[PDB]
């Protein structure tokens, strides 16, 4: 069959294939909290990995795997507005938290630049989006595909739904250099869709980690950042 | 694992797993041209469907399935414009063409009422919406979740690109009766979607058959309907 | 992924993805019975609704395939007829004309006849020399090519009433066929592995399922399959 | 789908998501050597383990997970027999080897005791069985379930063919208990068949580690242990 494929319809306490970096674990219900959520609500950043590297292309062959990945999550704030919100991600093999991170790079970036080293993809689903902090943001709550740079290379207006779950579903073909963003809330109906191309070969490493990461970078504005359920498969 | 599962990345000429009705049938290029495709062109009906009936729901546990589907297609008009759309549909098992059915009905309907016999549910990729044979239709070339009735549930604007293979990607979640249907352009990122609550076991009896439908309804303004590749994947 | 893969953890009656062939139904307790039970002589054949393309001609790509499924064989006495198989036959076969239970619903005859097409693995409960001298001399596991005389055997030791686990694996590259057997119950196991060409004796597209038999009501059996998983690929 | 699923038809070298113990390693040609191969030839003992541990058992639910394998390996003697095998094994989440091992206890056993806080599943592959070194083997190369011990709970002739590809499945059905392993030369039909009784639950911790381990006691009587491929699946 295909090179990898697993499945967490729900989190255990201390799940051993999963790698926590930062404020994130799960809770007693089960449920990833990416973003530590406590008693007196604190500014917080963190990162979970799928314990294995995953091998997105071989230099051998010159193969590029195509993936897809499925997961629901919830982002609850206690006022009508939060931040800063959560992020899909593929990095290099084992990859640790970048010295001097803000909560609005959500743990991937060192800066606000688009270094070539960095070596991440991500998709972002930004519900900050303030010019005084974050000025490479759009005028509005946003999913975005990130490149090296958290200056998304294509954004699209998230219709965030304040408590409610969102199912999210991410391809990437790897034959047309396509990446997917499906996301819905069954609750009323709500979708929000995006692609773009491109080249993982041309980015990343041969041998990468996938997981989440998010952030909450102002205590006073908080929310949660929770996944319920994670499914993903990749193939060469 | 799960109840089913299939994949077809290219189809043969004769595949005998496939049911043709109407004009149906696979090139030798190895493409499902659900709307026959000829020098001299011509009015035309046809519908594919997987040769083996799939178990919806089931009466004695109370169980529904849950399925995802994925699958390339390309709409190729003559002119700036053409007719009628591509379907994909669940019908009551081996179900056969019914008798006087438009092409603009996708020879999925009898007539244009919302008779509970039908029981049908389909994801339309209508091009024609002109009034004066199609008042059902919005104003606009779209994406349409039909139940029953030819007239769908909810619809959306699709940015169709002459030509162009698009990728869908369509996901039914049993537990929140959610129907989502994913559909992308690698060609430009042009992206549509849309969602809608529907409760297969009020509408579908137990046993189903799955496939694609369409229709050319005025040779005149020909357009070709095939689906390149093929995914399911069902499971009670 | 792989070209096709379904799996049944109990049958329903009536179920429409399973084409019924003689004396072939499924209980309401969800077992697939493909030998008639109630008394009387049986033919039944069950097979997947949707052929399966078991190689290409276009490109001489052969496909792999694996089978899982259990199986009780249950004698009145201590001993039964005629037995159960799972086979590969032409797309959407139907049973040879004056086919006997000792055939299992397979062949037409005794001969080895290359127009048969028909690669099956049999659990042969009787093995009586007056009515089955293409038999050995005990209950036996056997790949059956075009012929009811088994190409290789092997002792299978059945147990009356206990319900086998098989694994069926079919390794293309190596036209490697292995058939693994096991008793939860007791431990007891048999296996069995041939070379088999499918190129060469199948059609391209084929159709999987069971098959089985009661040749005397007086010696008689139960033969059915509880749960069932396949999958192949190109 | 299942909780997980790998499958590896080649193996490259310096895999990231296989951990390496000891000699084992992959050589250039793309197969796992658990057990060094080197001119002049020397002592060895290896083991190889998927980097990210497995959920064999759940403490909060009770479940069991059923979980299958194959892979297919080569035991290439210089001489017409060699020393010391090959095993397949479940051990504690990122488990290391046992000080003081012996190669004819495959890297897994400290000693030749029954230890309940060992908490180790195996199957071993047993080339040698000579009384003076190795008391608790029977008198011939065999097939043995071992459970917290090198003294296999369960035996069988292995009918071992030098140089040969050997195909083996093992199947865990965790409502029955039931072990087996399915073994086959596809090169003359040879086939080895062995079953046992195991409760994963009262041996295993909830979190294992999945791999292969192997050793030569002796260089005079030096052979491989190559593993060519490996699928594995479990499932809560
Ligand atoms: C003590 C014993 O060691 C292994 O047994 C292997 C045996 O090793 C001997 C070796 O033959 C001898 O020259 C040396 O002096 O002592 C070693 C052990 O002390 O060699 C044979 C081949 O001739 C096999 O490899 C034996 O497995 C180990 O496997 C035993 O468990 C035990 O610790
Ligand atoms: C200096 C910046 O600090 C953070 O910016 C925060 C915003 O992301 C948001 O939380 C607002 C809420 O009022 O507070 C800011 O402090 C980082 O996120 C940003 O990257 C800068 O480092
Ligand atoms: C009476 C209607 O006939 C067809 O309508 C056609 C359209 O679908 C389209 O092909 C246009 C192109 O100009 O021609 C129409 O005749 C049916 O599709 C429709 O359902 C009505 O029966
Ligand atoms: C007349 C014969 O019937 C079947 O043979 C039976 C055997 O299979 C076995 O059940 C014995 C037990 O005594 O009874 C036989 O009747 C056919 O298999 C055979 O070909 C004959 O037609
Ligand atoms: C960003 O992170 C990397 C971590 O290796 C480091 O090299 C770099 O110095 C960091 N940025 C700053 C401003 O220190
Ligand atoms: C519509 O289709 C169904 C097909 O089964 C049929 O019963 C009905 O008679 C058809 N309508 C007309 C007007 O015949
Ligand atoms: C055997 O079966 C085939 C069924 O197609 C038939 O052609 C043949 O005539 C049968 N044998 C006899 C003796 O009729
Ligand atoms: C066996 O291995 C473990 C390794 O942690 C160790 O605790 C134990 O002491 C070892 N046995 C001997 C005899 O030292
Ligand atoms: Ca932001
Ligand atoms: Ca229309
Ligand atoms: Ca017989
Ligand atoms: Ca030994
Ligand atoms: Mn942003
Ligand atoms: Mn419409
Ligand atoms: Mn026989
Ligand atoms: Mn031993």
């Amino acid at each position: 069959s295909d090179d990898l494929s697993f499945n967490f319809d729900k989190f255990v306490p201390n799940q051993k294939n999963i790698i926590f970096q930062g404020d994130a674990s799960v809770s007693t219900t089960g449920v990833l909290q990416v973003t530590k959520v406590s008693k007196p609500t604190t500014t917080s950043i963190g990162r979970a990995l799928y314990a294995a590297p995953i091998q997105i292309w071989d230099s051998i062959t010159g193969k590029v795997a195509s993936f897809a990945t499925s997961f629901s999550f919830v982002v609850k704030a206690d006022k009508s507005d939060g931040v800063d919100g959560l992020a899909f991600f593929l990095a290099p093999a084992n990859s640790q938290i970048p010295s001097g991170s803000s909560a609005g790079m959500f743990g991937l970036f060192s800066s606000s630049d688009s270094k070539s080293s960095n070596q991440i993809i991500a998709v972002e689903f930004d519900t900050y989006f303030g010019k005084a902090y974050n000025p490479w943001d759009p005028d509005f709550k946003h999913i975005g595909i990130d490149v090296n740079s958290i200056k998304s290379i294509k954004t699209v207006k998230w219709d965030w739904r304040n408590g409610e779950v969102a199912d999210v579903v991410i391809t990437y073909r790897a034959p047309t250099k396509s990446l997917t963003v499906c996301l819905s809330y069954p609750s009323d109906g709500t979708s929000n869709i995006i692609t773009a191309s491109v080249d993982l070969k041309a980015i990343l490493p041969e041998w990468v980690s996938v997981g989440f990461s998010g952030g909450v970078g102002n205590a006073a504005e908080f929310e949660t950042h929770d996944v319920l359920s994670w499914y993903f498969t990749s193939n060469l």
